[PDB]
């Protein structure tokens, strides 16, 4: 899989880089999901649009996500309801009361009741606890992923999540959850970033990354930076390179396309290698 996201600001620069083409190739040729980041949860197992008002506002809205929604649907591209709990910075506080017993249900209901209403095509999990690990909360968010797993499956609707990229911090969710998680989703987004690459150490190295995701590597996508030519002694292509050559997807943070490495036909034509067909196109 090769996913990248619409952050809830800067949404123009986003919105004009779905449609461009960079010497042939690009978001539309290497894109198979899409997820606009414009919901949160409300703490009590509901969900809203994002409100911060140096946002994009006049973009949080359901038209706003049928422009993305539409656009992909030209291509056989998916949209994913994207949740996550990183407004105001990440704070797990607003999930671990969505996934308690009491919420846990009115929660995945919520997330569901959206993703149909705007005829989406599944759901991508960017709920995030730094240093938030605990026996409790292990066992609530994957009853979580696995009830919103059970329920998008009966729907033919696609179940994505990102985690932390390591699994030695308390850190929920990140790669000690990987095994509990691979069977639950179709794509796992490690938040690597910077900190992994070919040429990073241990859990870190795309080797350490696949390896971590045994059971099923081609649902791992290795998180890339937007922003960056290169990171860890790679260029950005190079990176791109490694997970085609080793069958694993990408995760492109995020489609601000900041970087001039990511404007240019070799990366976006390896992404399309990378992501292969995925039906007619109809624009």
């Amino acid at each position: 899989m090769v996913i990248s996201w619409i952050p809830p600001y800067n949404v123009p620069v986003s919105f004009e880089n779905l449609e461009k083409s960079f010497d042939g190739y690009g978001p539309a040729d290497g894109l198979s999901h899409i997820a606009p980041q414009f919901w949160v949860p409300d703490g009590n197992g509901g969900i809203s649009y994002v409100t911060r008002d140096d946002y994009s506002m006049d973009y949080m809205n359901d038209d706003s996500v049928k422009v993305i929604r539409d656009w992909g649907n030209q291509y056989g591209i998916k949209t994913m309801l994207c949740i996550y709990n990183g407004e105001h910075g990440w704070d797990w506080s607003l999930v671990s009361t969505s996934i308690s017993a009491a919420n846990r249900q009115s929660f995945v209901d919520a997330i569901v009741t959206e993703m149909k209403r705007l005829n989406l095509h599944g759901v991508e999990v960017d709920l995030e606890g730094p240093n938030a690990d605990s026996p409790t909360d292990t066992e609530n968010f994957l009853l979580f992923m696995e009830k919103l797993s059970d329920t998008l499956s009966s729907l033919g609707k696609d179940l994505t999540i990102a985690t932390f990229a390591s699994r030695e911090w308390d850190h929920i969710p990140d790669a000690s959850h990987w095994p509990e998680l691979l069977p639950l989703v179709d794509g796992i987004t490690s938040m690597g970033y910077e900190e992994t690459g070919i040429n990073a150490t241990g859990d870190l190295s795309y080797a350490g990354q696949k390896s971590m995701a045994a059971g099923a590597p081609e649902k791992l996508m290795l998180g890339m930076p937007d922003h960056l030519d290169s990171w860890q002694g790679s260029s950005a292509l190079q990176q791109v390179e490694w997970a085609q050559d080793n069958g694993v997807g990408v995760a492109l943070w995020d489609m601000q396309l900041r970087n001039e490495a990511w404007q240019r036909r070799d990366i976006w034509k390896a992404l399309s290698e990378i992501r292969g067909p995925l039906g007619t196109t109809y624009t």
